[PDB]
């Protein structure tokens, strides 16, 4: 899957519907994966860069790969 | 959805219905999502600033929406 | 509910009928809700000052609200 | 249940049951309890003591109640 | 289950299968275990040493036994 952004997660966002969005690079991003706000929250506040790799790489798109470095 | 209240969280409380109050800005607000409930508290412990997203913003209003940076 | 007791956790215990325990103040107090062992475990470790609110408030006392600060 | 031993925790193991050793001090100490798994995990992540309170205080030996201090 | 490889985390990565996936030594190897994926990135971003058991010592192969140290 083509790398969409990478960067420290700027901010994240819980959502109504249960989602969870990232912000990262240019793009805010969200995932439908539960085990994913955890984590991500995790990285954001120990400022981790991460990679998000999706093919529908635009503001709003959906995510389910991240990569921790 | 509107921005309520942003700040730091001044506080959280566990209630006795299982949800979960956080004080933010000038007003209580709370939430049934039980995934919110360590996110918000571990925001909390870090000095996160929340901005809690709702339309009942108001005291003892319902959220459901977070933005943390 | 009225406070009963607040300080920093002392300490915590996870007991063999699966409560959890916390000493705050002079008090120790236990209670049943799952979602409050990780929470009050954080709390500890982060050094945060809690308000155990019980109508219960004596050792043993059993107490279902927190207020985290 | 008596105190068994208190140290930090040296190691925490998942196994593939899903069981959950720990050493502490000298013991090595399996227990079945689920949240217990992941606070004593908790524990060791931040640096914690920890009594493991049991009877059965061998290698091997059993145990579902602990301090963390 | 025998020893595959010890060693930190280099980095992690969450997968679209839902899987988790951790480079440690040369080896990368994939969990379905959900309750590892936060006591991963822990051990990541704390810089613990992990002992990953499996027969599937390859690259690609899975793991379900983790020790942290």
């Amino acid at each position: 899957t083509p790398d969409c952004v990478t960067g420290k997660v700027e901010y994240t966002k819980y959502n109504d519907d249960d989602t969870f969005t990232v912000k990262v690079g240019d793009k805010e991003l969200f995932t439908n994966r539960w085990n994913l706000q955890s984590l991500l929250l995790s990285a954001q506040i120990t400022g981790m860069t991460v990679t998000i790799k999706t093919n529908a790489c635009h503001n709003g798109g959906t995510f389910s790969e991240v990569i921790f470095r």
